[PDB]
């Protein structure tokens, strides 16, 4: 424990409270697709995984099925593929160690057309090979490269413990880009069936970078509780920025909240003349925040109890 | 044309002079390896390409051979593979139009273990498969992802021609990350044989983002002449930053000079306690600037007059 | 009451016997899927419906789950989607009254993208939006149009009491087309996964009209006991044909039986060269008859005494 | 060409002669409202369509303006809305290929609230969402479902060419129901402002079935020349009935003529006690036949010049 890291429940809750109204977050209404859960169950059934891998897989799939809420106006292919790749990613940012060295040569075996060192890796590679079901060419390439980046980032995510982060460096953002896997979902925000890349890609591409900034910086705002205060992840993006800039993690959370603010501002600017484009990501962002809050089984935001400052729905002298 | 986009030869030379003196650029002594050029000629013969693709390949190989200079202290594997991927990437950034719809389905075809839509893409993918010859797993993966990004970025480079950059956006850096291909050479800076990822990856990785910034931004400083003043590229990083921030192109050029300045400062900061790594990338950056100056064929820096540093040993 | 309309249990049982012997109806074996019932239970659980509609939905779900047997060769998506739309349609054909007037402005709110005046209609519209899970584009269009027809027909089903159906007209078939909802189940016999429209639309489309005639007429035949003999529905297709053609109800029943006979024959003719398509609707029709019989909850066929046939009877 | 399909001009003229005298058709007096054509021109100006989609729109609107004659005693809302939907329907029935695959996902996008794949499709969706200007709830639902049927029918219509209407089947009527789009005009025969559904629907709904029969079959009779004799369409309803029953198209024309005869007689029967409705649909039928004759730019019914006997005129 070091004082330049820890943030109290009251302070973290206050940062969340300001962050929500800074972007005017209203919790979106519940979303229930009856097809997603049995479809993903059938998917897990079809895979040639070992036991304790499917047993854990169902446990993680209960979380994964909520990703379909992120794309309410998208076709079934978009939502189900997003849920499937969400399940595959959750199996990694949780259980990447149960495969050992298998992930280190995923990039080599993927380009060489060879079966992977682990079965789950072959499942992931086959999803990368079928990305064209719901995406365009550029989107498929980005999903492949973002999966490569995510696998290698999670492999080397923990290598910088003992405050390896030297000091003056831009490296926390580089590491967070590698570990984020944000671009995969950023491209599914504008699916190729609703918005074909042919016309709409030049419209939504200038907004993609702030979209991925928003995506990455929110598993760093909303999961900062689950991994740093409640856990021990001292290598997450907030802790890296703190270890390199000297600032406390509390200050870094305020910085990141204001960052998501500014990114949202410029997102509204870019997609303003294209109301349906903007509406798609406006649905996506609220569903993202919602799924982060509701999934207490992974992010534990319910345990954050602090003081209130009752507004009494009034302000009288 | 528009006067807002034009930077005179005087101005561009002044920017090059102050850029070189800000980072203390001594023009390095020339690098010669007798093995690189015949090896690359052998490679082009070995490639089952069409004619006029083997011929322009020789024309580009003249430019591509010199990149072994960027990695002096590295094995023949590092320098030769760098030269090979350079010939491939030069061919693409010049003549990606010649392949039609071949490049757009490269990515998926690569992950499915399929033959490519064009033979040149097959050669590129085969380079991606033998990056382990001189790199570790992390480096190989980064090369693969940066190659995918470069192919798609060059394909979608000129889509934004019709003053598409809306206005308030981080997009220019996002596009330059794709078109820049920087991470490949950045990983080649610290080879797996000399500094294996087993002990040195945690040492050099926190310096890759500034190194990629330096690499991306220098072909935007030194190649700004070949593509914007002499040429017509209005969709490069400088033009996009100017098109989105409203600033003049000259302003953004001096901004990027200061950017590479600060990145070099933090590179020296990061790699101070490991002198061998710092020397490796210092060699790389000096040779990179040198290669841009020498290659008047591609960058035309003989037509602009500018200053470097000298220490009363030009007589050597 | 009226003597022209009453059909004795002897008469109705005899008509059922001859109807099943005309089309060679073996009583099908039971179909069990463990997944369908709790899945529909969870579906009802997550609905934003009220109580006394969730409880009524639970009561109807026992009847609704049987529709999965109509598609025994189909994937789970087809079967369960059919079960859910069946649950909604069963809710409506009985308790359409309990939603006031929300059905009258259902179509406008659906096309306008407005949330419905009732939440049950919201669930129904969401099913209309996710028809793509198991159907092509033509099938989805047909399901939407058929749902609109069914809702408006059920809302105007009983507007023609007091023997409104005037004298001489083709109206009964038109109204039974509206209230039949048959096209939704017809397009589910050949789903998009097993027989994509891509190749099979031109093969099974000329067979939908007789299939929908069978579906429409067999509720009228096998529920005529539950709605007219044991009940009071005097505006169903049989009673309308009676009130308009002057023939007795007992006449119209066997007219309809001969009609389904002639439809089944031409269904066999059209689908002869495609044994896969043929077997699918063979299974559908057998299970449809079986569900009508076994659902004594709503059709009460256990009270009449009629005859199928079998030869190897013991089985299991 | 095949002998089973071609009708000689004398034969077709005789068929049309007997058809006209069977239904007692006196060509109605010319109709004109100065408001309509400039209003539709303003509407086409309002549309966000491309050029040559607006250049063709002016050409088709000249055909489409005459539809206001079909509803003389109706308000301007009914007449102008029918004219607008007629213009959209003509545009799609002629140039559905020009929109690519936009129509195939018209229904889903319509119920998901998403914008259409073509601007014209969004214009059509707006008409569907505002059908309540001149109709009741049932009429709006019928128009929406009939438009979905029309779009998918026009898509899949020619998919049954090359003689694949198998052999034994009810399919030609099933396809002509979808391609006909007849219900949209049939409901406008009894508009909601003059005859609200609040009272009159139980009076006129039994007459809708033969009215749609009349619309489909009358167009099939009067357009048979322009599409099968003069043109090339071998997938219209007449050719389909011929290809399934084995009859000649010459035969099927007379079959359909007598069918229209019967439907007209039963229409006169249904609306006998309600003369207000009977006069309205009489107006519609006269105007519909007349408009088929007048619009020689589309149906070319002036070109049927054929020998005929000469009678004598009495009352001397
Ligand atoms: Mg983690
Ligand atoms: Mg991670
Ligand atoms: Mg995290
Ligand atoms: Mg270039
Ligand atoms: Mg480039
Ligand atoms: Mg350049
Ligand atoms: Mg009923
Ligand atoms: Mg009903
Ligand atoms: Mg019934
Ligand atoms: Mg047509
Ligand atoms: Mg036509
Ligand atoms: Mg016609």
């Amino acid at each position: 424990e070091d004082v330049r890291f820890m943030v109290s429940l009251s302070e973290y809750g206050a940062i969340l409270s300001r962050f929500f109204e800074k972007i005017d977050f209203h919790l979106p209404k519940p979303y229930y697709d009856s097809s997603i859960e049995p479809a993903l169950a059938k998917y897990i059934e079809e895979q040639p995984w070992s036991e304790d891998l499917k047993t854990r897989a169902a446990k993680y799939a209960k979380q994964a099925v909520g990703i379909a809420s992120w794309y309410p106006r998208a076709s079934f292919a978009v939502r189900f593929n997003c849920v499937v790749i969400t399940l595959l990613v959750i199996i990694y940012d949780e259980d990447y160690l149960t495969f050992g060295d298998a992930g280190t040569e995923f990039s080599l075996r993927l380009v060489r057309g060879l079966p992977q060192k682990a079965p789950f890796l072959d499942s992931l590679a086959q999803f990368l090979q079928n990305t064209d079901q719901y995406l365009g060419p550029y989107g498929s390439s980005m999903v492949i490269k973002t999966t490569l980046e995510f696998v290698e980032g999670t492999n080397v995510e923990n290598d910088f413990s003992e405050a390896v982060p030297p000091d003056a460096l831009r490296f926390p953002r580089y590491l967070r880009v590698k570990t984020g896997f944000a671009e995969t979902y950023a491209h599914a925000i504008f699916p190729n069936d609703t918005f074909p890349e042919h016309k709409y890609r030049k419209l939504y591409l200038p907004a993609l970078s702030p979209l991925c900034d928003i995506i990455d910086f929110t598993n760093d705002i909303l999961s900062f509780y689950k991994e740093t205060i409640r856990g021990t992840e001292r290598i997450n993006y907030i802790c890296n920025v703190a270890n390199t800039t000297g600032s406390s993690a509390l200050r870094c959370l305020q910085e990141t909240v204001d960052a998501v603010e500014s990114r949202v501002l410029e997102i509204h600017r870019i997609l303003a003349p294209y109301p349906d484009l903007l509406a798609h990501c406006n649905d996506y962002l609220a569903a993202y925040i919602g799924w982060h809050i509701r999934t207490t089984s992974r992010y534990f935001l319910d345990e954050v109890r602090f003081m209130a400052w009752v507004n009494v729905t009034e302000l009288v002298a």
